[PDB]
């Protein structure tokens, strides 16, 4: 099990009250790897090294070092024996070799005893000489790190003097793995350069918490960033990490901008700047511009344009439909202008969804006529969000595995089309079952609008959406070149986009009106008198 | 005065995750509160706690005694064997029980042993305590027929029944988790009016913007399991949210600009560029030029314009006790020079600054400053005699207006120019990281607006974003700097000269940065 010098599985650390300084840390460490540990103060960098040291065992998950290796650890604040001298503290580091020399003098002294076994002496002496690979080395190391005099008490030493001693011991022990917490503190520039050289040529594994960018750029072959107490391994040095950090910031800036834009659209409406269909039908041609729609592609939600709509879209004449013994619609007539967004309201079971199924040709009227224009291509999106297999992902659900989809008449990357429904790269592998009813609503929308129709029949797309999606949807629809008919009980949504209203009343009565929800209610009140808006059913 | 209070309320969910943490909120009678947040922010848990259902929590969650709370969860809980009528009747059972008692009283008049007074008195209390209110209610929410069995109702119908029940109960406080689900438009408008006219407290989790804009006078937004109350309706909240995204956008652009400056240097490898920095001396000293740097992550006060005569050191000798620190040092510093200072500790690095500052005196030789030179010394210590003070207090001394250099300016603005944002400014010195204390120390001592900065190890404990920001700010500084530092990247980026303190009082002066010096050192001395 030497393939990894250290492993962590779901490692965490809780500090009272219940704060986690680290969470879900799953990482593998390779022998010889040189890793720089980055992260803001409080990201748990130091705790992480204490765990690898074997000092902190009170953790979640499992933290295992390679078996039978030497681990050296440098805390931020050195731990030395105030009574020892510098000489003695350093000599503790080379105990392994000092003990060899002592044993070797014994072996040599054993040669003079007639009961000694030559072969065993010579063999052990050989095994002792094999280990050696001193007083001059210590002097050499001592100079390198500017150590205080050999005779100095640890007590008398400064904090920086103690650090240099602790550092020198560690390097002289030559462990398999060096764990370094801010090793450049209290050192001078040429010493740091010397340290970098040592760390660079060091044959074992180095995990260093440091701000020193020459370390990170010239030694570090991996950057381990700690953020929310979670680990972000990055393969490469400081420079390439820095480039990655920049792109990540540019992405973040891009995502908030897209969404600051969505919010500002609603703000204009709110300010207010009204009083979008007294204007919508007039500027229809402006929406049908190819260059114009190409700019809306970076909007939070972007609905694909259908084929160009003609003047005649939907003509319904004396429409009549019943279900069982219940009259749903009687004598309904209307024409839908191109560009119109028609909000549909009324009590459930009034036959609202039934109209869609009839325009769609899934059901037949009992009487009357429904006529669509020859340029009309329907996109129906029913109210259900139910998945037969909620183990599939957002992207699998929409694409069916296709990398390239024909969205309407146009081929395009499925990833891009999915992204145009505010499903970011990181969200596309989320399973359907893992999504919120809101998100299940965006997905249902994303899946079914792939047909690229210029006439959208949306049955309650708004029922379960969160505010940001509702706003993005409103905005997307205000930009959509074709027609939409939307069954909804969201009044703000209706007032923002609707050019017309179909109002289902009891006994098969259906009222058609030009305006939004609020305009309709006032008109209904104005004509039916007060108590008109007060709902009434059983 | 409070209908409900919460003190440090939090909730922990497997494995160890915190769905709510540190929730301390007071609720007011009649207040109408809209509850917002992303999925998983703990919205529903919050209402469950206030409902008195979830009782396994941290902190203290307590209703006003005697307060009647009606709670609507996302999924209706109704006995499937009762009729709609029966379910509805349960909400008005107190009124119904009175009607039954009333008829007993009416009958009791005919008995001769009955006390008339008590009957009339009890009758009167029964008028304290109108049946049609049910029809109107069932109408308004469009309930299914009275005879309908709940088991036969759909999800929506059951929600209409459960909601109708709740509003008929006339509680003091309504806690509604997504009440508009599966209603029709006009039904929701009716619900809006009801909750608007409702005299008690309403706490509602909804997405309905007309609710949030017309009814709610407060918006309670949950994010990381923490709550941000906002006083105002949806529209004012939206406006505030926009401004928060503008702020976030600008803080990242500042950070992103700092990164892109260092990216430029990295992508080259480079040279000392002292000639570049000398050629730009005029450009750097332009007042309109420096005005653009004010929005940088770190902004150093420009200082007065440096003349040609800056610093001239000649035959400088200094010892401390028996130990020589400096022997026979000579150098002059051209304007705009940034001098990196290196060497082993105790070699006399800080001592040069104390001599330039005039705190200490040279044993031999001279140090001459030009007339235009104004020092700013920043020592290596981060000690505070009272770590209980905030960042702003430590820098400003409580002054709203500070004289920075020769310029009066808001102290909050000055502090912000050292990357202490508003929320950071109230942090106690003791709460700050070592790197933050070093940024505090700089901000504090640079307030003098010197054109010659004597910086003793400002880089020692700083984090990477700060180091990078500091380098960037030094590259924009119109004046001179001498910086003792053991950060070689920092020195390579900004140093135009190097002072290298060696043993026995030897000090070497070189034009170029650290890497250039070292390569030179290896050329004349060897490895």
């Amino acid at each position: 099990m030497a393939q990894f010098v250290y492993t962590m599985h779901r490692v965490g650390k809780v500090v009272p009250p219940k704060r986690h300084i680290l969470k879900n840390i799953s990482l593998s460490f390779f022998p010889g790897a040189k890793i720089g540990v980055l992260g803001l103060n409080g990201a748990g960098k130091s705790t992480l090294l204490r765990i690898m040291a074997g000092i902190d065992k009170d953790i979640e998950g499992e933290a295992r070092p390679q078996p039978d290796i030497k681990i050296g650890y440098l805390p931020q604040e050195p731990q030395l024996n105030p009574e020892h001298t510098v000489r003695e503290s350093i000599e503790e580091a080379v105990s392994e070799v000092v003990n060899a020399l002592k044993r070797l003098d014994e072996v040599y002294a054993l040669y003079a005893d007639p009961d000694a076994d030559f072969d065993k002496l010579a063999a052990e002496q050989g095994r002792l000489e094999e280990i050696i690979q001193l007083n001059v080395q210590l002097e050499r190391a001592a100079d390198a790190l500017r150590l205080p005099d050999w005779d100095a008490k640890i007590a008398n030493l400064s904090g920086g003097e103690r650090r240099r001693v602790a550092l020198c011991r560690l390097l002289l022990e030559k462990p398999d793995m060096l764990l370094l917490d801010e090793p450049t503190n209290h050192l001078d520039a040429e010493s740091v350069a010397w340290l970098e050289r040592f760390l660079h040529d060091f044959e074992g594994t180095v995990v260093a918490i440091t701000h020193d960018r020459y370390f990170l750029d010239n030694v570090a072959g991996w950057i381990l960033e700690l953020d929310r107490g979670e680990g972000i391994p990055w393969e490469g040095n400081y420079s390439s990490w820095l480039e990655q950090k920049d792109q990540r910031l540019a992405q973040e800036a891009s995502q908030e901008a897209a969404r600051r834009k969505s919010i500002e659209k609603e703000l204009e409406w709110v300010r207010q700047g009204t009083k979008k269909g007294k204007a919508r039908l007039a500027r229809f041609e402006e929406l049908n511009s190819t260059e114009y729609q190409k700019r809306n592609e970076t909007n939070e939600l972007f609905i694909p344009p259908g084929p160009r709509l003609g003047d005649k879209v939907l003509e319904v004449s004396n429409l009549r439909k019943s279900y069982g013994d219940r009259l749903l619609i009687d004598d309904l007539s209307f024409s839908i202008p191109k560009g119109a967004i028609v909000g549909i309201i009324g009590p459930n079971g009034a036959g609202k969804s039934t109209l869609f199924r009839m325009i769609s040709g899934q059901e037949q009227p009992d009487s009357g006529t429904i006529t669509l224009g020859e340029t009309v291509k329907l996109a129906s999106v029913d109210q259900f969000r139910d998945s037969m297999d909620n183990s599939k992902t957002v992207w699998e659900e929409v694409s069916g595995g296709l990398d390239i989809m024909k969205i309407g008449n146009t081929e395009m990357p499925s990833r891009a089309y999915v992204g145009r429904f505010n499903f970011k790269g990181v969200d596309q592998g989320k399973r359907v079952g893992e999504l919120s009813g809101g998100e299940r609503g965006r997905l249902h929308l994303a899946k079914l609008l792939q047909v690229g129709g210029n006439m959208l029949l949306l049955d309650e797309p708004t029922n379960d959406l969160d505010i940001e999606t509702l706003r993005a949807l409103e905005n997307a629809l205000l930009e959509f070149p074709g027609c939409a008919m939307v069954i909804s009980h969201d009044r703000w949504f209706l007032d923002r986009i609707a050019t017309h209203i179909l109002d289902y009343q009891d006994e098969g009565k259906v009222e058609f009106f030009e305006g939004n929800f609020t305009e309709y209610e006032e008109y209904k009140k104005r004509t039916l008198g007060a108590d008109a808006l007060e709902p009434k059913r059983i």
